[PDB]
């Protein structure tokens, strides 16, 4: 879906070549419960990098273009979810 | 499926570079209900990005072959659904 | 799959301008109901852009490979279904 | 998966242009029926084509990575299934 | 999924062209039971090829972007998963 949530993330630096540039952060599909609490999660099985965004906590814009990571990375070689945009909605 | 239907969409300016100059819309794969009722949707996983067609509203043809974005954008490098063509049968 | 249904389709002239050159077709996944009747469909979720072929009413190879379109179309930029090849064999 | 069945298949010279010069054959996920039995398919969805190897019979390593027919026909244009590599191993 | 459990594997020298140079290692996405036995599968259809990185027998990240296998391979042409980077935490 293009909206996803987007969670912070850090670590040692390691990371592909390719994918140097570029932010690591945490996304996951599943957000806020039933409009209630914020929620936990465990798996990171979605990975997206990307810069750092406001409202990227509730929600953000998503894609796998590789059009997303080329602005940033260019000449065209890494794959994966980016944050393209960000919308000025936030959850209150 | 290449038959979706194309919702309205305007916020403020905020894309991705290679996706500007293409306007951002909503898509959705379900439409009318039993041929009845226009119905209405919430959630927007699916977002598309195109010129205004008409019968967009209604049905439209949708592709996310990159090839519909490049004669748009060109140069290659956004990736995402886009209407390539239009139906000129509409909804009575 | 590599077997698939083609369907006769036309209309006013229009299509992306990539996919300008190629007819257009409509495919369905679905055939022959148990070996019997030939049954019919309304759904077009399925679009296939291909040269006419013998025996695509029955059955033809199809395939999203872009060396089918290339060869038609080329310069790479389209992206959809197409008949690369028919089967001599057609059902009796 | 990385392992799957290959059978074989020949038909009157019939191909897309990018698919010549690579023998086309039949795939199949499913083998052996419970380690017994070879077992007979009739739906030939899946279509894989690529050069005769050993143990293709039984199982054999299969990509669609188009770098796969790159070797063979170079010049990136068709997509597909192939026989990157084979297992000396075989059924016995 | 980001992390995936890699299995070591070596064989008799046989791989694609465009796969030489990458060592061949399988990769599967079950891992330890309810955090508990190491667990062992027989099935092989996940294969990725990397260079060899410490805890990988446990968890490492995974990717089937070509920029992973570009630095190693480059030109492009091989398509696979590969270990783009790996986590310092093991388990314990």
């Amino acid at each position: 879906m293009k909206i996803a949530r987007v969670c912070g993330t850090v670590t040692s630096t390691q990371k592909e070549d390719t994918l140097t540039g570029v932010k690591f952060l945490v996304l996951q599909y599943l957000g806020e419960d039933h409009h209630h609490h914020h929620g936990e999660f465990l798996p990171d099985y979605e990975v997206a990098a990307d810069t750092v965004g406001a409202g990227q906590d509730e929600w953000v814009l998503v894609s796998r273009g590789s059009a997303a990571r080329h602005i940033i990375n260019g000449t065209d070689k890494p794959i994966d979810a980016a944050v393209v945009a960000i919308i000025d909605t936030v959850s209150r």
